[PDB]
């Protein structure tokens, strides 16, 4: 997240680290959140390449034990049938992790809330962005997680020539922008908390942004549309 602030230690209890094996060691490499005991949403692009992964919920200082940690591995992978490795501006960025053992939840561990089907927000809606992405283009990874206000910019004019033009679809939301804030490398795949009726709900699964930069100017942050794939959701939790 560049240009954010750092969160609160329980304020976003549904964030997961998603972490691959390198040799001996677990690195960090795309956010997530936790939808059920036992599964996790999160890009499909972070799950293209084959590696062995683990999900860290209750998180919030990578490089040092907090004490309120849970890691558990992925038992299965299940990725948008429609994704295309390339072309992520095609959209259907998501997949669904089923994990070994279900967590167990307390003040630190919380299911995400998720929007109800169709959903669309206003231009100019509050959210939030969180993640341990890279704090400035080309820079590093934070070691405590991060949040940064992203009020959405609509369709209408996120599709706009001046804007993300044809790249960006319906099916997808568009957040930041102000060439200050916006999400890095390392935040993919985690959420877009965005305040509903009194409720932040999960609206979106950071997905891409601007060839040039993290932070860029009229090019804000996209997000694959949750509400657009909620019943693909339950389809594959109620099946698997
Ligand atoms: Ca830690």
């Amino acid at each position: 997240v560049v240009g954010g602030t750092e969160a609160q230690r329980n304020s976003w209890p549904s964030q997961i680290s998603l972490q691959y094996r390198s040799g001996s060691s677990w690195a960090h490499t795309c956010g997530g959140t936790l939808i059920r005991q036992n599964w996790v949403m999160t890009a499909a692009h972070c799950v293209d390449r084959e590696l062995t992964f683990r999900v860290v919920v209750g998180e919030h200082n990578l490089n040092q034990n907090n004490g309120t940690e849970q890691y558990v591995g992925v038992q299965k992978i299940v990725v948008h049938p429609y994704w295309n490795t390339d072309d992520v501006a095609a959209g259907y960025d998501i997949a669904l992790l089923r994990l070994a053992q279900s967590v167990t939840l307390n003040s630190y561990v919380q299911l995400g809330v998720l929007p109800r089907a169709g959903t669309i927000l206003a231009n100019n809606s509050p959210c939030y962005i969180t993640g341990w992405g890279l704090t400035r283009t080309n820079g590093q990874l934070a070691q405590t997680l991060q949040q940064a206000y992203l009020p959405t910019v609509d369709y209408a004019i996120c599709s706009s020539s001046s804007y993300w033009g044809s790249t960006v679809k319906n099916s997808m939301v568009c957040a930041g922008g102000d060439g200050v804030r916006s999400g890095c490398q390392g935040d993919s795949g985690g959420p877009l908390h965005c305040l509903v009726n009194g409720q932040y709900a999960v609206h979106g699964v950071t997905s891409f942004v601007s060839r040039l930069g993290c932070n860029v100017t009229r090019k804000p942050t996209v997000f694959t549309r949750v509400s657009a794939y909620i019943s693909w959701i339950n389809n594959v939790i109620a099946s698997n």
